[PDB]
């Protein structure tokens, strides 16, 4: 039993969204723009 413990599992795959969504949301240049 462990709750501390358990929460470290909904939040790995929470703060997860964050890495997951930083390169996607993330805008890029153009060419010799």
């Amino acid at each position: 039993w462990g709750w501390k413990e358990v929460v470290q599992n909904g939040q790995t795959i929470f703060s997860a969204g964050q890495k997951l969504g930083n390169m996607v949301g993330k805008i890029v240049p153009l060419p010799f723009g």
